[PDB]
């Protein structure tokens, strides 16, 4: 919602004060491409990985407190498959055949997996609230073999997506080995999991410790990392409290899930403007370079020889440059990358340094940015 | 309490229906000497490790519902030490320099230790309802450098001791890297170890769930065993609770820790019945050989002779008393420590086989047993 202004705010500053020294300089043809609106309104996503009958698809149900097309309650295990939901402007899907192809979506790349999971993928969209700052992503309930690595496809949305929510069923714990190699799959990205023990109303209190403990003592036995995870007891549903000696606790934890995934779009809000920072910090270190290879170039002759005195000069370059601009070597492209790129231009091309362009950028750094944080102080 | 009924029924069926097998056929210089009566009294011992400040000490008092010599509640490391308490006439104490020397006490090993840990060890009494039936040592508060290897006599104890119970307290969980070396010296004996979650109400209901998870999160991470351990979670001393909301799951975990300790002198009696089935059927096979080597001997010359070919035939004989007697190969002694120690022995003096000893085993196993046992059928 309100964060559609900030996806505004670094598409504005980016234009207006970075893309034109990253043009001036051919930035675009050495590290990164132009960035497009697609880059900027990248809403967070969260998978959900569980076996079959836990409540992933009710949980989505639950957070949205709306039913979305295809989400089939109680499926069978051949027909169950993966879902991406996201908003839309009216409640429609979109199979995977289609959607694959979809170059406004990030589900390009999926291609590679092709025809058996395709089968087994749709994008159910509609009109909601929490899709205005979140996209879920539902697996297939882990339960004989499919037809299509199950395991990378998970591995695959694992990299892409914000948050990973592992869901475990108290009435049923029963840690599978194909539910394992998943988690250890999911290992290198701990910071993004979060897990829910899910129907924790309908065992008696004594009998949700004894889970519990079982469900962290296996748990950290895979990850194995001393930072502990941090698990969610409820009943995610819209129906009664069964057990209610612990009401107040799955009330707790409830809204602890709740502020964590509505944490997630500010969160994103953050790195975004971070990596905005970053780039420009690395367009200036561009421009500095290419400046100083052209204010270096003869007037006339001896263009070739000075272009590669240069080059095998680069590294002494770089030193120049921290030194007479008080700036990093961290965010100075790799020496060796650039002279291998430099060789393929004519020095005598690129333009001199600009100072309008670059305290376009300053001015952007030290100004505008601490107010655009400001906007996502107020969540 | 009653338990001396049983330890008294193992005592008479010994020495009226197995000892005088053992007797007749040497049986204590070829395998093991005669039980005494310490071998039938012995109760069972448990050993509380924990850390500092956690309510080893306290839990004592509230399992014993009274105090006993020397328990000093909340002490200097310094003077922390490792105390046997142990059920007494009158309520005294005994240094560890002369509970050492106790022929009468099963730490007689522990004098290899010595000196600097003999002046942290004591045995205090008292006549106490817990103490006919148990014993408990609590072992000094973990945190700098003791005077002996606290980590041995921790192992120390660990293998004599029949349940080990490990203390953390939720109000500042923080399993030390001694403390962890320490349970990793307890893996082997898992079947013995219980857990204490204490001071679970100093907390709210959200951080005993936090503390909780992360205690069985760091143990699987060390035991590294499909096994989960049980944790006792609750508040165990004789003081007001202060978080009431878990009033009803504290108690009922008292009630099942109550029962577990409870159970452990019918679960050594068991044990100890087990142990007299097997070493009576020990003294069968021995008889049956020690009676065969004799009936194989010549009548006048040849002995010498006789006494080294029954020897070299001895695998042979065991399938020859295998067959004819329907006895498991199991039961039997190993064939070459038999050899070797046969040499010492005069054939000729052996005696013949006594129907009337073995008679009297047999109809033990049959009778006597299923009676005894209905006695611990009845706690
Ligand atoms: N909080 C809950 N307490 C009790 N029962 C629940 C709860 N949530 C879901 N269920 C039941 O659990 C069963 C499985 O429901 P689902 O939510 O479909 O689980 P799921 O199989 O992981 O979802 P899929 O596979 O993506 S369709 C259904 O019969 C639900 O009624
Ligand atoms: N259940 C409990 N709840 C709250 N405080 C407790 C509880 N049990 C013990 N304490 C307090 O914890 C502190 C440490 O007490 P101790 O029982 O001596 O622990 P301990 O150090 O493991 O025992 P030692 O070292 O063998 S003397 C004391 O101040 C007690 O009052
Ligand atoms: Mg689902
Ligand atoms: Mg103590």
């Amino acid at each position: 919602g309100g964060s559609q202004t900030v996806t505004g705010g670094l598409r504005s500053l980016y234009q207006r004060k970075v893309l034109p020294l990253e043009e001036a300089y051919r930035f675009h043809e050495f590290h990164s491409p132009a960035l497009e609106d697609a880059d900027f309104e990248n809403k967070p996503m969260i998978l959900l990985v569980g076996q079959y009958s836990t409540g992933k698809t009710t949980f989505i149900r639950y957070l949205l407190e709306q039913d979305f097309p295809g989400m089939r309650i109680g499926p069978e295990p051949t027909t169950d498959s993966f879902i991406a939901v996201m908003y839309g402007e009216t409640e429609g899907s979109t199979p995977g055949n289609a959607l694959v192809v979809d170059p406004k979506k990030p589900f390009r790349k999926l291609s590679r997996f092709g025809n058996a999971f395709l089968n087994r993928f749709m994008c159910s969209q509609l009109p909601n609230q929490v899709l205005k700052s979140i996209s879920i992503i539902d697996s297939p309930g882990i339960l004989i073999s499919r037809g299509y690595d199950f395991c990378q496809v998970l591995q695959w949305f694992a990299e892409r997506v914000d948050r990973i929510i592992l869901l475990f069923d108290a009435h049923k714990l029963d840690i599978s080995d194909e539910f394992s190699e998943a988690i250890k799959a999911f290992r290198g990205q701990d910071d993004k999991i979060r897990v829910v023990l899910n129907k924790a109303d309908q065992v008696d209190t004594q009998q949700l410790m004894r889970v519990y403990g079982a469900l962290m003592w296996s748990l950290g036995k895979v990850i194995n990392t001393p930072e502990v995870l941090r698990v969610y007891i409820g009943s995610f549903w819209a129906q009664p409290l069964q057990n209610t000696d612990n009401r107040r606790l799955f009330e707790a934890e409830a809204q602890d899930l709740f502020r964590d995934i509505q944490s997630l779009p500010q969160k994103a809000a953050v790195r975004k403007l971070n990596d905005l920072i970053k780039r420009a910090r690395l367009a200036k270190v561009h421009a500095y370079i290419i400046s100083y290879l052209k204010k270096e170039m003869p007037n006339m002759f001896g263009k070739e020889n000075k272009k590669r005195e240069l080059i095998y000069r680069l590294p002494e370059i770089y030193v120049q440059l921290q030194r007479e601009y008080q700036i990093s070597a961290g965010d100075f492209p790799e020496v060796k990358a650039m002279q291998e790129q430099l060789e393929n231009y004519d020095f005598t091309k690129f333009h001199s340094l600009k100072p309008k362009l670059i305290e376009a950028v300053d001015n952007m750094l030290t100004n505008k940015i601490s107010s655009l944080m400001g906007l996502i102080s107020q969540e």
